[PDB]
């Protein structure tokens, strides 16, 4: 029903899904100097249970890991959230060459991935549920740099073997996601939509200021999946990200100061 295909790409998804004409979608591009420090913003923190993880897939659209969110497992609290959130999943979005592939950008900078580790609010008793909330589910996005290559992340990409083609799946336990994270907390929020159908405007964004890097031979590696099924021909799953969206009336809220624009 949708893709990243000419034909059922981000220009198409208007038409087969409403919600993608918004006012409150997702991604949209940060520029500095009009984002505020807002003093209310406390810190988030995690709890991540690494023997939640369950599944990784390929859907053709993306690489996903499964996390076990039945009960409160892997939570999220703090920061702008109105409660604790359950780490349901995490997903990449990439470009076919390094200079791209955010969906997500900063002052005009643009990252060669981003990371999104999804999470919603249990007060709503059901994920489908969360989702009709405007602030129902809740994302840590993590911008990827091109740089040394990184250890951790290794690991998952060495489960990508198994999921080579579309509707692949495999048993992946023991990972923490936090892992990945980098050392400085300090983060940008907003509220907007997913950025994939049925794009509902129900999430409450959480992007880092410090990015992950990975080498570009790691990337290269996540550019090797396929979109296509084991019997279709092969298709390669590069340009999974959509475009940015006008903020309209939004504000972004930064979580630290940053003095370079005023004094
Ligand atoms: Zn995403």
């Amino acid at each position: 029903e949708w893709g990243y295909a000419s034909h059922n790409g981000p220009d198409h998804w208007h038409e087969l899904f409403p919600n993608a004409k918004g006012e409150n979608q997702s991604p949209i591009e940060l520029h500095t100097k009009d984002i505020r420090h807002d003093p209310s913003l406390q810190p988030w923190s995690v709890s991540y249970d690494g023997g939640s993880a369950k599944t990784i897939l390929n859907n053709g659209k993306t690489c996903r890991v499964v996390f076990d969110d039945t009960y409160d497992r892997s939570m999220l609290r703090g920061g702008p959230l109105p409660g604790p959130y359950r780490l349901r999943q995490f997903h990449l979005h990439w470009g076919s060459s390094d200079d791209h592939g955010s969906e997500h950008t900063v002052d005009g900078v643009k990252y060669a991935a981003e990371l999104h580790l999804v999470h919603w609010n249990p007060k709503y008793n059901t994920f489908k549920e969360a989702l009709k909330q405007r602030d129902g589910i809740a994302v840590i996005g993590i911008f990827l740099k091109i740089g040394h290559e990184n250890g951790e992340f290794q690991i998952f990409l060495d489960a990508l073997d198994k999921i080579k083609t579309k509707g692949k799946e495999a048993p992946f336990t023991k990972f923490d996601p936090s892992s990945l994270f980098p050392a400085s907390r300090d983060y940008w929020t907003y509220q907007g939509s997913l950025t994939t159908p049925p794009c509902e405007e129900c999430i409450v964004w959480l992007l880092l200021k410090e990015p992950m890097t990975v080498s570009s031979d790691q990337m290269a590696k996540l550019r090797s999946l396929l979109s296509s099924a084991e019997n279709e021909p092969p298709v390669p799953l590069v340009s999974n990200w959509r475009p940015p969206q006008p903020i309209n009336n939004r504000v972004v809220r930064a979580s630290f100061k940053h003095h370079h624009h005023h004094h």
